[PDB]
Formats: C-alpha cells, structure tokens, sequence
C-alpha cells in the first residue's frame, strides 16, 4: 500500500490532485479496508508516542530538579512550536491577503466612477489591479486549504500522541490505582475527552490573529470612511456579550429540559420492557396519558429552547446590515457625502471583520479552554502511581526455585489485619503443590502475591524465571481464537496439535463455525464459561513455562473434561515442572505431592494426602463456614397555506436584505449625476431606516415561524407514530428487540426535536443569501447568464462525485474507532494475566496498528473534504473572476455603485458557497432519522378497543368456557402451535394444566386473551370471543403472569390505575394481603415512590401485589401462571392458600411446573403439544396406568406420587362423596 504523498510535486500537492485514482475507484464500487491507503512513516503511532515520552520524561525530570508540579501542557508546547510557528507565518500572510483585497476594490471603484471614454492608461491600471484581485482571491481560495490540511494533521499527530501515552500508562498502573480508578472512565476519557486535540488545532491560530485583523481593520476603516468607524466597530463588538448571554441561557434551558427527557426515555423504556403485562392488563390508557402529558411538559421548554435558537440565528443575520444602518447613518449625519467607493469599501471589509471576530474568536477560545481541561484531566491520569519493577527483565541465572519466607503482606495499607501472615514454603520443579482453604481466605491472593502484584511488607520471597499464570475470572481478548490461544507466541503445528488433543478443545472447534480462527468479541459473548477457561488453561499449557499458577480453573466445568484436564495434562506433562494449583474440588487432592491448609491467612498444615488423612481433619466440613419523506414530514407540520406563507417571507426577507445595498447604490448614484444644490437626506434616509427594519423583522418572524412549524411538525410526528404503536400486535414487538426499538424513541425523536429545525432552517438561510447574491451578479450584467449554466452542471457533477466516495469514508471510520477501544477495555480487564508474563510489548503492537488504521481513515476523511473544498473554492474564485473581468470589459454602460455591488456581493460569495454545500449534505445525510420515523407511523394495528356490539356489563354470570377447534399459530406462515382443543368448562371449577415445558401451556393464555388472531370458535357464557372488543374483553378476565412486575411511580396509580375504589377498599385488601403492616413503614403512607421492577421488594411481594390487584378487580374468570418458580416456601404456602381461601366462587385456570399445586384441582387439561390427551378428574386419570397424567406422576418418584394419588383421591371422596 504505497502513500502517493511520498512522490508528489508541490503543484499536484496544493491541488491535491494524487487523490483521483481513489475518488475513481470510490465511484466504481464501494469502499474498504483493502481500498486503504497506508499513513506517512513519520505519522506512525510508534515515533510520536517514543517522542511524547522522551519530551515528558525531560519534563517530570526538571520538575523532580526543580521542585514543583510538572506541566503536559508545557511539554505539548516545547514539543510542537517549533513545527507549528511556520503555519501561523501562513496564517498571517493569507489574512494579510484577506484584508487588503477590500482596498484594491476601492482602487478599481475608484477607477469607475472617474471614466473616461477616450483614456487608455487608466483602463490599463483598471485591468492591473483586477488581474492582482484575481492573484489575491487565488492565494485566499486555493493555498489556505493546503494550510488547513496540516494544521488538522498536526492536531492528529497530538491526538495519536496523547492516546498511545494514556493507553501505556494505563497498561502499567498499581493495583491501588485500579481500586481507586475504574475500567469506565479509563476508558470514557480516551473515547471522548482527547478527541478535543482535533478539533482546538484547527481554531488555534486565530488567538493571534483576531486582533491583528480587528486592528488592521480599524485603521483602514479609520482612514477610509472617518469617524463612524467607532461606532461601527462598537456595534459589532456589542454583539459578543449578547452571543455569550444567549449561549448561557440556552444552556441552562437544555440542562432544565434534560431531566424530563430522561424521564420520558426511562418511562418509555420501562413500559417497552413490560409490554405483554401492560398489554394483559388493559392500562394502556393510563401509560398513554402519563406519555401524553410528559410529552407536553417537555414540548413547552423545547419550544422555548427553538425560539431562543431561531431569535440567535436571525440576530446572526441582520448584524451586518445593523452594522452598516448605524455606520452610514453617522456618516451622511456627520456632514459628509455618499460616493459609490468608500460604501463598499466599508461594507466589504465590515463582513470580513464580522466573519472573523464572531465565528471564530469565541470559538477558538472555548475549544482553547476545553482542550486545556482535557490535557488537566489527561495529567491528572497520567501522575497516578506505577507498579514497581522486579528484577529488571532477566539478569537471574535461571534459579529454577521459588521460596517465601515470613511474608506479610497488605491489600492496603489502612486495615488492620494483614490478609496474609507469616508465610513459609518452597517449590521445585517437579512438585505438584498445592493449597486447599475456605473461600475468600486469599489463596487467589496467595496467587497474586507469587505473581509479585502485592507489595512484600515483611519477609523475602524468590521467583525466578517467566512465569505462567491463569486468573480465575477467565480473559480472552477479541480476535481470532487461534491468536488467543498462540498468545503471539511463533506458531508450532504439532505443538498446537498436542495442546488441542490435551484440553479436549474438539468439540468446541466442531462446534463453531470458523473452529480455530473462530471470531470471539468482547466479553466472550460468542463462547461459554467452561469454553474460556479451557482456552485459557490451552494458552497457558502452550506457553510451556516452569512455574505454573492456576486460580481455580476446574469450577465453572463438568466432570469428565475436568478429570480428562487434569489426568491428560498434569499427571504425565507437569510432574517435572513447577506446579501451584489451588482447587475447591477435593477429589484431586489424592495425586498432589504436597497440600497446604490456609485459613485466616496463616498456614494450619502441610503434608501430604494421607498425612492429612492421618490427622483427621475434615476437608469438606473447612470448605463450608428521497422526497416524499420530505412531502410527509411537511406536511405534518400545517397545511400548504403556511408553507407557501413562509417561502413568501423568505423571499421578502431576501429581496429587502439586496434591496439595503441596491438603495445604497442608488443613493451613490444619484449623489454622483449631481452639480450649492443638496441632495434631501430626510427621504433617503427614512428609506434606508425603513429597509432596515424590515429586514430585521422579517428575518426574526421568519426564524420564528421556520421553528414553530419544524417542531409542531415532529410533535405531531410523535403522537402519531406513539398512538400507533401502543396499538400494534405483540408479533412486532416479538420481531424487534428493546434496543431496536428504543433508539428510535431516544435518538431520532431527539434529533427531530433539537438538530433538524436548526439546520434546515441554516440551509434554507445561506441557499436564499447565495441564491440572492448570485440573482445580483446576473441583474447587474446580463451576459453573466452564459457561464452560468456550465457552471451549474459542473456543480452538480461534482457534488454526486463526492458524495459518492464521502459516504464511505465516514462510515468506514466510524466502523474503525470502535476496535481501539475494545482493545483497550480487554487489555485492562485481563491486566493482571498480561503482566504475568513478561510480554506486553506484543500488546503495545497491536495497539500501534489498530491505532495506525483509525489515525489512516482519519487521514482519508480530511485529504477527501479537502479536495472537494478546494474544488468549490475555486469554482467560486472563478465566478469573481469572471464578474470582474465581464464589469471592465462591459464599463462604457454600467455605473459605479452598481458594479460596486456586484463586485462586493461576489466577493462575499466565499465561504457562504461552502457553508451551503456542507449543511446541505448534513440535512440530506441525516433526514434518515424522520424517515425511520416515518417507517414507525403506520404500523399494522389490531382490533379496535371498543365494538359496536358492545356486550352486557352483567356478562359473564357464569364463566363457561367452549373450546371449539381451538387453533393458536404465533406468526401467519408459522408452526401450528394448538391443534384442535374442543372442551367444556363450567361455572366455579378449578383446572389444571399438566403436560411438559413443551405443549404450550402459555398458548392457551395469549389465545383467551388474544395476543395473537387465532383460528376456531370459542364461546364464553353463549357469546362468541371474536365479537368482543379488546377493552371489553381483557378487563374481564384476571391473570397473574409468570414474573410478577411492578410499575415506576405510587401504590395507589400501581394497583388501581384507573382509580375506581376507594383508600378503604385498598387498605382492606392490602390487609389481606398482610403487606399492610410491612408497608405502614414508609415515608408516605401510601404515595411512597416505589424502584425499578420492585428492586427494594421480594417476588413474594410481587405476587401479593397481583393478587391484591386480581381480588380488586374481582372478574369471575381467573388465571394463574406458576406461581411458584424459586419463591421461599412460606410465601408459596401463602400464596396457594390465599388463591384457594379467596376464590371459592371464582373459576380459575391453573398453570404450573409441579403436579402438588394442581393435585387438588377439580379438571385438569391434559395437553401435548397444543394437543388435547385426556381431561377428567385426576384421580380417575391415574386409575389408568396407561394415562400420560400417571407417567407423569411415576416420573418424579413413589413416595411423592404416593403422596399425590393420596391427595387425589381424599379429595375425589370429600367432593363426589359428601
Ligand atoms: N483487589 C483486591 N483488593 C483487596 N483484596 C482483594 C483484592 N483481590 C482479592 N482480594 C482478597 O482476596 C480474597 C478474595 O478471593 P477469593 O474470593 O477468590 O478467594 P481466595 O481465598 O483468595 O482464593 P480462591 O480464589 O482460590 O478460592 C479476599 O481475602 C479479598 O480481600
Ligand atoms: N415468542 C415466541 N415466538 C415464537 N415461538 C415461540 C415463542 N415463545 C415460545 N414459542 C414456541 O411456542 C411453543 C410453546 O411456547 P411456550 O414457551 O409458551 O410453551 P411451554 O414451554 O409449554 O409453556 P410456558 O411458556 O408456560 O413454559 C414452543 O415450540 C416454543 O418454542
Ligand atoms: O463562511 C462561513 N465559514 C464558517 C462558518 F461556520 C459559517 O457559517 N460560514
Ligand atoms: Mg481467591
Ligand atoms: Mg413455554
């Protein structure tokens, strides 16, 4: 992958013309990481982090000399000024250009308004300066983006820098610092905070500059036009507190509004996630009212919030003509006359120095000061404590002996009892030792002390030689398998053969896909428990050490692959090595040389197995203690007589924004065919006063109406597209995850809300100021018409030529950041098994290398927004040309304030061209969220709540259910679930459900309540399910579900929703329950604000909590679903006998796992698969041996189906035979 930077003539590096064959292939087909073009070898990771170093180290050196803190910042600067100064003598000689390009259009003015038609020295002159304005506005438009480049890739270097610094301190931090610091910070300032560096570059040099500019200015100003340049000047700097107080504002009204954001995201969030128990208990009504009125609250500040920002951009707009309303009315005040020159001389140089001190001063500073926190934050990381080094890498003669002698050691210094006391034992190659304790007591701290991680406060300990260690928590980094397990140790065929064959790793290459090369991402998602710590213990046999430490490796397996480990691996391969293993399985003690008892941190005995048996110790009993997205979403908003009320006022605004500078031409007109007789100032300046603010207001109703009918259009979005989905089947919510779903909700509602008004409002600003400007030039001189055409075609190509190839940049980057970052996660997850072995320089590699890739799609992006830049900016160069060079040609007819205009407004030109495209390509690149949107509007819908036959209010009387030819079928095209259930149920009966976790059981329920369509007839009380609507249906017939789920918010709104008792009733029943007492405690008596799910309450309070609420709504017809799963035995005793105490004349339908709940059941449905098998009493059923019901009982045992049949049958004697 060659770089073409490297053989590039400076002429083909300014126009940035090597990129061709890239855009070529960027237009045939896609992009990759093939495609990739390789970065400069001076812009590797590698040399800018050996600098970085060198220059800090020098740094923190002077500081521990001097005696004082040290300085990052200082460091950055004596490391990079002297690269960086060079770039700002460009910077300075471009804004010289900048500045004095105004006076050579004064120069040529001036030539206008004198003409001669017979002269020719003087039109020679005119063409002299118009040919050094094309030289000036060249070196503006064509070497600054050259500039640009490599000031953003200075800003790069430092970022590649920076993060190659923090990712090799954090590699080599204390375990102290790790107790004090977190993986998520570590991690969440590498991701966001250094980031700033590539962005405060870019801004930096304009500190130095702004004044200069604002001084040059001045005095050209000063010496142009007169006094009123104070004023002018004075206006333009007022603006600056005014964009600080409104920045403050609208921050603080963001902060305001976030709180409730979140509220709404947590709220809608929480009722995704209980959607069927939502959905089962028919209070949708309720949430949707709670949403509705959340999203009112939240739509007020909002709307607040785009006011403020539409009354921001369009101050942005009218400052200039502000500026030069107040300029010019000093000056025709003062006394003085209005030429055709010095107007546009002041006004050109009012928007250069406008431009400059409003959009990038308060910029920069403020990229300056955050740039300022992240290197104080970065320093603040990077002075954190670093583990003393052992042994330097290797100066030991081998002295294959490991020996601890009264070790005492501290986790921290502050506690009072040493984890480990008084430690004293060696090991030799050879010897299978081992240690045996209760959990906790610091074998794994034992471990990690050999691994040298603990600091030695007392004693001597002596290990030599690389090491190979296993955590107990196992650690794979993401990549291929292969490489996990060769550690980036050299590959060896039979040795991997011989390792494969010893972990019986086998099945796991069968079972996965790619087998060795098999892709695993972060934390092992992609694999087991037991297989990642077979892999680990594979890596650690592969690294074939001699001394060998394993944290309890054999606990999270089976027996046979742990008796196969352990045999297979140890009892003929490490009977020669150095072996310290500590196992809570007692069963391998048997073949260890040598086993140690610790407890309290002291060793109670050493010895061998049958010594320990000797002494009788128990070792056991010590282990236990496109557009028409664009047509909808306007549409949306209002009808079309606003939208064509507001392109009126657009184009009012604009034409009165021209109209100020073609009054002040005409003013300069006819001040010039004049002559003492004076001119009458009241009329023209209560014209131009006039124009003014019509501009301004314009301009601000114009904002106002943009934004209020941008977000009424998103709210009505989102109560539509909310509306709908409230209402969809549960197959869609089956389909797509929670995530899914949720980003919706929270990231493209939010953008509609906050980003697209703003920038389309900004688009549609700058495509009227562009679009009014190039009106001007065409109206001055009707021959510009001609080019025009071409010029547009040229446009248009270009931008589908860049788009084309941009889009794949941008995604390929974004696709590219996330791997650095998952690297660094893992790494430090499993640091402590990185520092075992000696190689971490290996890890330092593919960090470099991953950090290469993302520092080259970095690249790519800003050679390619480059190029594109360069290529408008000089298409514009070329339009200012050409304006220039037709209005010298064509000057017998024109005028001077006319051709003063054209000329400025074409001057002006520049960057608004640039800024159009730009946010013209961030609108159509991220209309994508309204058109998720969109998708999510019109869902399919199930049955309406309410029919017109609406049933009795008096049904059901009885509850008889009729299952006639019952089919259930999840999804249309889809397995049959049910097949044919035709039965009977009377009025106040129990049933039962028996069968296996595998006949359906839950299909019955999401039939009943239809969850889904389903297909046969059911009759309820002589009355056709079908014909009832949803709300009429589901509130009649009660279920508790399978989790028992509580709701965000009060007792009151969580158990009556819909508040229809009384305090009363729900103090009785909540007696009932017997939680009164338990709940009689709280702040609130009964509006205490309850957690998440319950989290401050047990499943038992759960499931009282449903039946509280099953008993209140008292339907006839009841639905129980295994109530009991890993409930305590006294709250499932509770529970059966308040369902059986409670329901005497209640029918109630049963669900279970075990047949003891259900052995007292009148019926019991015999299901199989969505088949219908037997249905009688269950005593009767068991009477037939050949009855699956007797299977079943049979499967768990005797004594328990003896018990069963005992129940039964009592219970048929007591009911048939009173
Ligand atoms: N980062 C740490 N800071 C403080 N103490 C620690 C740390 N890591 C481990 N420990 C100590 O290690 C013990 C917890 O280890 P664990 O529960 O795994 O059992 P163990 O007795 O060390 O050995 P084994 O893992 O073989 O069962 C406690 O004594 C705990 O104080
Ligand atoms: N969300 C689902 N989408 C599609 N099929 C499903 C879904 N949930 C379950 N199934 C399938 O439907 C059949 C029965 O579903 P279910 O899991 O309710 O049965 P069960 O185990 O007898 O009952 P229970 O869920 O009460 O334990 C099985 O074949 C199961 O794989
Ligand atoms: O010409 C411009 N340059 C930079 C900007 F941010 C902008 O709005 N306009
Ligand atoms: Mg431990
Ligand atoms: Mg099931």
């Amino acid at each position: 992958k060659p770089n073409p930077l490297q053989d590039a003539n400076l002429c083909s590096r300014v126009f940035f013309w090597w990129l061709n064959p890239l855009f070529k292939i960027g237009h045939k087909r896609r992009l990759e990481e093939d495609d990739m073009y390789s970065v400069l070898p001076e812009d590797r990771s590698q040399h800018l982090g050996e600098e970085l170093q060198g220059f800090w180290d020098k740094e923190v050196l002077r500081a521990e000399n001097d005696a004082q803190k040290p300085s990052l910042t200082r460091a950055i600067i004596k490391c990079y000024w002297k690269s960086y100064l060079v770039l700002g003598i460009f910077t300075l000689i471009e804004e010289s250009a900048k500045v004095i390009q105004p006076i050579f259009l004064g120069k040529i003015i001036n030539y206008f308004e004198n003409y001669d038609p017979m002269d020719s020295v003087a039109l020679n002159t005119a063409y002299a300066y118009a040919t050094v304005l094309t030289f000036c506005t060249l070196i503006l438009a064509i070497l600054h983006h050259l500039y640009f480049y490599h000031v953003q890739c200075a800003g790069m270097r430092l970022r590649v820098a920076m993060c190659h610094m923090i990712y090799r301190k954090a590699l080599r931090l204390s375990n102290m610092a790790m107790g004090k610091t977190t993986t998520g910070q570590i991690v969440n300032l590498l991701s966001n905070d250094v980031n700033k560096f590539d962005q405060v570059t870019v801004f930096l040099h304009f500190l130095w500059a702004g004044p200069l500019q604002a001084i040059a200015v001045t005095a050209l100003l000063w010496m142009e036009i007169g006094i009123s340049c104070l004023a002018g000047m004075a206006v333009l700097i007022i603006l600056l507190p005014l964009q600080s107080c409104f920045g403050k504002l609208f921050s603080s009204l963001r902060s305001k509004t976030a709180t409730f954001t979140d509220a709404r995201i947590r709220t809608m969030n929480e009722v995704i996630t209980g959607i069927r128990i939502i959905k089962m208990y028919a209070w949708e009504k309720s949430f949707s009212n709670l949403i509705t009125n959340l999203r009112k609250k939240e739509i007020s500040k909002i709307l607040r919030s785009s006011c403020l920002r539409g009354m921001n951009l369009a101050s942005f707009f009218s400052a200039s003509k502000i500026i030069v309303f107040v300029t010019f009315t000093t000056y025709v005040l003062l006394g003085s006359v209005i030429t055709a020159s010095r107007v546009f001389v002041a006004v050109t140089l009012y928007g250069a120095v406008r431009l400059t001190v409003t959009l990038f001063f308060p910029s920069a500073i403020e990229r300056v000061s955050e740039a300022i926190v992240s290197i104080r934050r970065i320093q603040t990381f990077l002075l954190l404590d670093e583990i003393s080094q052992r042994n330097r890498q290797l100066p030991s003669d081998g002295k294959k002996m490991v020996h601890v002698q009264d070790f005492t050691a501290f986790w921290d210094k502050a506690s009072e009892t040493p984890t480990l006391q008084g430690l004293s034992f060696t090991v030799r190659p050879g010897e299978l030792l081992a240690v045996v304790g209760p959990v906790g007591a610091g074998k794994s701290s034992l471990l990690s002390a050999v691994l040298g991680e603990l600091a030695p406060s007392h004693g001597l300990v002596s290990v030599h030689g690389r090491i190979a260690y296993v955590s107990q928590q196992p650690w794979v980094f993401s990549g291929t398998l292969r490489s996990n397990i060769l550690f980036g140790k050299k590959y060896e065929k039979e040795r991997y053969e011989k390792v494969i064959k010893a972990c019986a790793l086998k099945k796991d290459l069968q079972l996965l896909e790619d087998g060795d090369l098999t892709v695993i991402g972060d934390r092992g998602t992609t694999l087991s428990g037991g297989q990642k710590a077979r892999v680990n213990l594979a890596r650690a046999v592969y690294q074939d050490a001699d001394i060998y430490l394993l944290d309890d490796p054999l606990s999270a397996v089976d027996a046979e692959v742990s008796r196969h480990l352990f045999e297979l691996c140890i009892c003929q391969i490490l009977h020669e090595k150095i072996t310290i293993l500590v196992t809570h399985q007692l069963q391998y003690l048997k073949a260890a040389s040598q086993i140690l008892i610790l407890k309290d941190g002291k060793m109670v005995q050493k010895g061998t197995y049958t010594e320990f048996l000797k002494s009788g110790i128990d070792f056991g009993s010590l282990l236990k203690k496109g557009f028409q997205a664009y047509k909808n979403y306007f549409r949306a908003g209002a009808h079309w007589i606003v939208f064509i009320f507001l392109i009126l006022l657009n184009t009012a605004a604009q034409v009165a924004y021209v109209l100020q500078d073609w009054w002040l031409s005409y003013w300069a007109n006819k001040q010039s065919m004049l002559n003492t007789e004076k001119l009458d100032l009241n009329w023209y300046l209560g014209i131009y006063s006039g124009l003014t603010v019509a501009t301004v207001l314009f301009g601000i109703a114009r904002s106002l109406l943009v934004f209020y009918v941008l977000v009424n259009s998103s709210q009505t979005l989102h109560n539509k597209m909310f509306e709908s989905i409230l209402k969809a089947p549960v197959l869609f919510f089956d389909r797509n995850p929670i995530g899914r779903i949720l980003n919706r909700f929270s990231k493209d509602i939010g953008h509609l809300d906050d980003l697209l008004p703003l920038t389309f409002l900004d688009f549609i600003q700058t495509l009227l100021q562009v679009v009014g400007v190039v009106s001007v030039a065409v109206a001055v001189i009707p021959w510009i018409a001609i080019p025009l055409v071409p010029l547009g075609i040229i446009f248009i190509f270009l931008r589908r030529y860049f788009l084309e190839t941009s889009r794949d940049v941008k995604r390929l980057e974004s696709t590219t950041r996330s791997p650095v970052f998952s690297h660094l996660s893992s790494s430090l997850q499993g640091l402590w098994t990185i520092r075992a072995y000696k190689a971490e320089e290996r890890c330092q590699e593919l960090f470099d290398a991953h950090q290469d890739l993302h520092s080259e799609a970095w690249f790519l992006f800003l050679t390619t927004s480059r190029w594109f830049a360069v290529r408008l900016d000089a298409i514009c160069a070329m339009f200012v040309i050409i304006v220039a060079f037709g209005s010298l040609i064509l000057a017998k007819t024109l005028d001077a304030g006319q051709v003063g205009l054209a000329l400025s407004y074409a001057l002006t030109l520049m960057g608004m061209f640039q800024w159009c495209v730009r946010q013209s390509a961030e609108v159509e690149n991220m209309m994508i969220s309204v058109e998720r949107v969109i998708e999510y509007t019109d869902l399919e819908k199930e049955a309406p709540w309410e029919y017109q036959k609406r049933p009795p209010p008096a049904w059901p009387h009885e509850g008889v259910i009729i299952f006639d030819n019952v089919n259930f079928m999840y999804s249309p095209g889809g397995p049959l679930v049910l097949k044919h259930l035709t039965a009977l149920i009377k009025s106040q009966e129990k049933v039962g459900i028996v069968g296996r976790t595998g006949a359906g059981k839950s299909s019955l329920i999401s039939a009943l309540f239809r969850l889904s369509e389903p297909e046969g007839k059911i009759w309820i009380d002589k009355i056709l399910t079908t014909e009832i609507g949803l709300h009429d249906l589901r509130k009649k017939m009660s279920i508790i579900p399978q989790e028992p789920v509580l709701f965000t918010g009060t007792m009151r709104k969580n158990l009556d929703p819909f508040n229809e008792h009384t305090d009363e009733e729900l103090w009785n029943a909540l007696q009932e329950v017997q939680l009164k007492e338990t709940i009689e405690d709280l702040p609130g008596k009964m509006d205490t604000e309850l957690a998440e799910s319950g989290s401050n309450f047990s499943v038992g309070q759960r499931q009282l909590v449903c039946l509280a609420r099953a008993i209140l709504r008292k339907n006839q017809i009841l639905i129980i679903d295994q109530a009991t799963a890993n409930v305590d035995p006294r709250t499932d005793e509770l529970i059966q006998k308040k369902i059986r105490e409670k329901f005497a004349h209640c029918t109630v339908l049963t669900i279970a796992h075990r047949l003891n709940t259900i052995i007292d059941s009148d019926k019991i449905m015999v299901l199989d698969s969505g088949r219908l098998k037997e249905y009688d009493e269950p005593y009767v059923l068991l009477q037939n041996k050949e009855s699956l019901f007797y299977k079943m009982v049979q499967q768990l045992g005797k004594a328990e189906a003896a018990a069963l049949t005992e129940t039964a049958k009592q219970v048929y004697f007591k009911r048939n035979y009173p």
